[PDB]
């Protein structure tokens, strides 16, 4: 069980936390926990950040990477294919707050910092 404290505590850990690239920040929730489920992406940082994104990025954990498809299209940016298999492998449940920050390669690769409620 997920208490509303823990809940609380991880969404303050998670705000504290600042990377110095572009970042957004975002708490897991059961829509977007599912296979076959889709994740939109936030729509400033998708404007500023990734227009042209296409294709299966790098979505890094711990220094892992899980392929994740992700389209900017009609004006928004989706995670799909991939995305619940990256959270599924990773142990993340709802509740969990990601920190996705925009690392500085030559290809699109988003780090994650999870702050996880248990
Ligand atoms: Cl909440
Ligand atoms: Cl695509």
């Amino acid at each position: 069980t997920v208490t509303a404290e823990e809940r609380e505590r991880a969404i303050n850990a998670a705000k504290t936390f600042e990377p110095t690239n572009p970042f957004f920040r975002v708490v897991l929730r059961p829509s977007y926990l599912y296979r076959g489920c889709i994740m939109y992406l936030p729509s400033g940082f998708a404007e500023k950040y990734l227009s042209g994104i296409s294709g299966f990025i790098k979505v890094q954990l711990a220094e892992k990477q899980w392929p994740v498809r992700c389209l900017y299209k009609a004006g928004r940016a989706k995670f799909s294919q991939g995305w619940y298999e990256f959270t599924l492998e990773n142990n993340l449940g709802e509740g969990d707050v990601c920190v996705f920050e925009l690392l500085r390669t030559r290809d699109f690769v988003l780090k994650v910092t999870a702050f996880r409620v248990n």
